[PDB]
């Protein structure tokens, strides 16, 4: 060992790059990728200098280093003498949707001109096409630089028939994004949700696939725009399904005897992302704290639960082990000595565990509720707790659908909820400013599409605020740039902001209009907050369909609340146009709005259903 050996460092990297060294070059790269992945694509504790100028820049110091990194990456890529350990290779497809951002946050928006010097044919016939060697290496390269931005062309099934898990592995790189919002990377996307699933249901385990991003693909394709983009989630169960029975001989549970706790059955839940200040407690404590009526509540989880988290439930342990078998054997174990009647699990797909966990069988009811908003395609999962007011269609879901009162999830509302108010209603504008609430994985060429249509139609000047929730780092210059080549002047992509400077742009707006087709929660209680009103468009899925149950608990008029693009882009126009229609509304909102109710309800149910539905399967 050496002192100072992994630190993410620009300058040793371009040094290693210029002296040739390919092994310390690639490894000098991927300690600085695997930094982008921790800082989720800052750049803290990345050593770099940059020129004075820069000091208080900040974008303009993103784009910086994003463009030193993408020259020295094309020197490094270029060369044809570059030869991947195959260990590296799996790294550089784990970190791929990082390199992605490096390029598309520079000028050079992709890597394109890279992939050009592995071409072979001087004929061409196509110079989107690339001919490459047979040479296995060069396939490999050619796959870490086919990024989501890629003009190239590719083509699956051959690819597929050469290497099914390198084709996989590329796959998987492709759906990883945070960010897949602009035509050529949302096209490509899409393809892959049509294409990609009956291959991956192919698929023996997770060995030579990157499997550490799975949670990723599992949950991105709900922000595409097809009806079966689910697809891709009942494949991935089978091969998790395959993997955990030929990798860890995993056995399911005799969940025939029930076991039992101060004389109540027991509900084991396994929790994701659960602390107090965050929105699956604020959803989803009060129906559980309810439950203990008729459940011992036995909670599994991470550190970062805090005491108000824990308290929810009567016994709270944190998920022991060191690799995902472990976990699961703890899991497993917890389930066996209580003797689970219930596992339940309020959010699905933000950590592996609770993936894996799904694929299993470890009590005889087995539950989750739409804290991720989608259903599972698991054979092992049988219910799904969810507001009869939010769902659209049951047939999005394999599961059944228990569908509760809409009272029946009261919020606890934030601690950070301002208790004054300073309502704005602009008589004179000359200038409509129409805010957004969004992440980055809701923006999408159909929502900007929209939005372009109402500025284009609309006979008042409009101006979009877009509030980015975790727009940041590496990410946002290219963000910026996709609203631009809608936009232009007509709009503003405001970085991730703490939460009173977030309220702070939302207050200096007119109205609001709701990303789709995966909509807003939040976003909409903060709008009644303010004594906004907005436009938002629903659908089948829960996740396009909350906006309009929202919408109504909370006393907004159905004109607001479109069935398709061509309606969301009129209303939203009428909106900006009619400004005393919309003062008005502003006004009745202001007046009488049902916030209130969201907090309170009877929380009940959740537990008196699971109670039903298990005193059945003890009858039979
Ligand atoms: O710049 C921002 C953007 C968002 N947020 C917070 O994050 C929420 C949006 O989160 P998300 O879209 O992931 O889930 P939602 O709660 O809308 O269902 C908003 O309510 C804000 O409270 C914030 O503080 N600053």
């Amino acid at each position: 060992t050496m002192e100072n050996e992994n630190k993410p460092n620009v300058a040793n990297f371009e040094a290693a790059v210029a002296a040739k060294d390919y092994e310390k070059a690639c490894s000098e790269l991927l300690l600085i990728l695997s930094q982008l992945d921790s800082n989720f694509g800052g750049i803290q504790e990345i050593e770099f200098e940059y020129p004075a100028q820069l000091q208080d820049l900040e974008q303009e110091k993103i784009v910086y280093f994003c463009t030193r990194m993408a020259t020295a990456i094309t020197t490094l890529f270029s060369d044809p003498v570059l030869e991947i350990s195959d260990l590296g290779v799996q790294r550089f497809l784990v970190y791929q949707r990082w390199l992605a951002l490096i390029f598309a946050s520079s000028p050079f928006v992709n890597a394109d001109h890279i992939l050009q010097t592995y071409n072979r044919e001087p004929n061409r016939k196509n110079s989107l096409e690339i001919h490459l060697d047979s040479s296995k290496s060069s396939l490999i390269k050619f796959c870490i630089l086919y990024l989501p931005e890629s003009n190239v062309n590719l083509n699956l099934d051959v690819m597929w028939n050469i290497s099914p898990e390198l084709c996989a592995s590329l796959c998987f790189a492709l759906q990883s994004p945070r960010f897949i919002g602009t035509s050529t990377a949302f096209n490509k996307r899409a393809t892959i949700l049509q294409w990609f699933p009956r291959h991956l249901d192919q698929l023996k385990n997770l060995n030579n696939i990157p499997s550490a991003i799975s949670h990723d693909v599992y949950m991105h394709c709900s922000y595409d725009t097809s009806v079966n983009k689910h697809d891709v989630k009942r494949a991935l169960n089978h091969v998790i399904r395959r993997h955990i029975e030929s990798e860890y001989g995993w056995k399911d549970r005799d969940v025939a005897h029930i076991g039992y706790r101060n004389n109540k059955p027991v509900m084991v839940v396994l929790l994701e992302h659960f602390h107090s200040a965050h929105s699956i407690y604020r959803t989803h404590s009060t129906s559980m704290i309810a439950a203990r009526e008729h459940f011992y509540l036995i909670g599994l989880g991470s550190p970062s639960v805090d005491q108000a988290g824990q308290e929810v439930f009567d016994e709270f342990h944190l998920v022991a082990g060191d690799n995902m078998k472990q976990k699961l054997e703890f899991i497993r174990s917890v389930c066996e000595s209580n003797g689970a009647a219930i596992f339940y699990m309020p959010s699905i797909g933000m950590d592996m565990t609770t993936i894996f966990a799904s694929n299993t069988r470890l009590a005889p009811i087995q539950a989750i509720a739409l804290g991720h908003p989608a259903t599972t395609h698991s054979d092992f999962i049988e219910y799904v707790i969810v507001e009869d007011d939010y769902v659209g269609s049951e047939e999005c879901f394999s599961e059944t659908l228990l569908r509760l009162p809409k009272d029946a999830l009261p919020y606890v509302p934030s601690a950070l909820a301002p208790e004054k108010v300073d309502y704005l209603l602009r008589e004179n504008p000359e200038v409509v400013n129409i805010g957004i609430a969004s992440t980055t994985m809701k923006l999408n060429p159909y929502f900007l599409e929209a939005l372009k249509a109402i500025r284009d139609r609309a006979k008042v000047k409009v101006h979009f605020h877009f509030a980015l929730g975790q727009s940041n780092g590496i990410t946002h210059p290219y963000v910026e740039r996709f609203i631009k080549s809608y936009l232009g002047d007509s709009a503003t992509a405001h970085p991730h902001s703490p939460y009173h400077q977030y309220l702070r742009i939302l207050h200096n707006c007119d109205m609001m209009v709701n990303p789709f087709p995966f909509g807003n929660t939040n976003g909409i209680i903060d709008m009644v907050t303010l004594g906004l009103v907005g436009v938002c468009k629903t659908g089948a899925e829960v996740h396009e369909h909350i906006d309009e149950g929202l919408f109504k608990r909370l006393g907004l008029p159905e004109w607001l609340i479109a069935n398709t693009v061509d309606e969301y882009v009129e209303r939203a126009v009428r909106l900006a146009e009619n400004h005393q229609e919309r003062l008005e509304l502003r006004r009745y909102i202001i007046e009488n709005n049902g916030l209130n109710t969201l907090f309170t309800g009877d929380p009940r149910p959740m537990g008196q259903v699971f109670l039903e539905k298990l005193n059945a399967f003890l009858k039979e």
